[PDB]
């Protein structure tokens, strides 16, 4: 089980695709909800995501069918299409997924943020970094629900530097585009969701605290945070969860005026990556770094909750640390950081000590030596 949020708000979830094309925005929305008696949200909602995962693993497509058998009925505890909780303006997080992931695999984070009064837009990237994603070729296809699928692109070593940079820039553009869509819906623009879902987008009108925007992401999504900040000053701070820094161009490092928080796992990181993070530092800039003790790269994503303890540790989905404990730390520390740099008037400053890595399961800064 993916944990419920630790906050006071019930959580809703829905999907938005606008426009319907491969250049449109696709996101999964997590939001504070009015009601708590809805069906839970299907975690991986189409068979094609499993085929995507199987290609990402480098196995036959029939491993995909087996994955679907194992995980295809699994839910996450958000009230599917529940009405938005009215009467309050919510700050906004745009969330970016990692390589081979897609929009639905960070519900533990999105749910928990939502439970504390954030609206969270988990984008699905169309850069071929997702295991799978979909869209519609034209208006006819969207009407009848004739999905076209786009699968993970595998790269030759000769393509890595160039194509990973092209992708992170596209990812950044997709984050900015997703922000603009949400802000336009906030400002009342009719938007016909290309997915025929019983969640009226007009609910979001006047529901966003329009200056309180952050960008968060994991792995490739952590590089995406940084690229995004460098090109869209509407994002007021960023949180990079175990960032994979390789995609970033040399130019971005000096170009991030906003506060930025690195939350790392103990076992993922390596000197080349850490050196790149430290290139983001300068005395005028607000930078924080913590490392979760006994954690692995997958502690930030939902598959850390999908299998047992034993098989979890074998597959590197789990680390030495308990998964709920690790994500509570990442999420609470994130909450404190967001409150500080978005100027929120909540109680998230109770976790200020976690930003400085003051906790028995935190290492201040990094365990990685870079000499
Ligand atoms: N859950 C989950 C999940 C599924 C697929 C890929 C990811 S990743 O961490 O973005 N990709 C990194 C490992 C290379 C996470
Ligand atoms: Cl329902
Ligand atoms: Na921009």
């Amino acid at each position: 089980k993916i944990p419920r949020g630790n906050g006071p708000y019930s959580v809703g979830c829905t999907d938005l695709m606008f426009d319907h094309t491969n250049k449109g925005t696709f996101l999964r929305l997590y939001y504070p909800s009015q009601d708590n008696d809805r069906l839970d949200t299907l975690w991986i909602p189409n068979k094609e995501y499993f085929w995507g995962l199987s290609k990402f693993l480098g196995t036959h497509w029939l491993m995909g069918n087996i994955l679907r058998l194992l995980f295809g009925s699994m839910t996450t505890p958000a009230n599917w299409n529940s009405p938005l909780r009215p009467g309050e303006k919510y700050p906004l997080v745009v969330f970016s997924h990692g390589l081979g992931a897609f929009r639905t695999l960070y519900s533990a984070i999105g749910i928990d943020l939502a439970s504390h009064g954030f609206i969270v837009a988990a984008v699905e990237h169309r850069d071929r970094s997702a295991s799978a994603t979909y869209y519609f070729k034209d208006q006819s296809a969207a009407e009848i629900g004739d999905k076209s699928w786009l699968y993970l692109r595998t790269l030759k070593q000769e393509e890595e530097t160039h194509i990973r940079n092209e992708q992170v820039r596209q990812r950044a553009k997709e984050c900015s585009q997703a922000l603009s869509l949400i802000l336009d819906i906030d400002h009342g623009k009719p938007v016909k969701n290309a997915l025929d879902l019983k969640f009226d987008m007009e609910q979001l009108k006047d529901s966003i605290d329009r200056e309180k925007i952050a960008v968060i992401g994991h792995s490739f999504g952590g590089a995406t945070v940084i690229q995004t900040l460098s090109e869209d000053q509407r994002f007021r701070c960023g949180i990079a969860l175990d960032a994979w820094m390789f995609p970033l161009g040399d130019e971005v490092y000096s170009r991030i005026p906003q506060p930025l928080f690195f939350i790392n796992s103990e076992y993922f990181q390596y000197p080349a990556n850490i050196i790149k993070m430290k290139k983001c530092y300068s005395p005028d800039k607000e930078r924080k770094m913590i490392t979760i003790r006994g954690s692995v790269h997958q502690n930030f994503a939902d598959f850390t909750f999908a299998t047992g303890k034993i098989i979890g540790h074998m597959l590197k989905l789990k680390g030495d640390i308990d998964s709920n404990v690790a994500i509570d730390l990442s999420n609470k520390a994130s909450l404190a950081f967001l409150q500080k740099h978005l100027g929120l008037h909540k109680d998230f400053d109770q976790w200020d000590c976690l930003i400085e890595g003051d906790d028995e399961n935190l290492i201040p800064g990094t365990n990685i030596n870079t000499t």
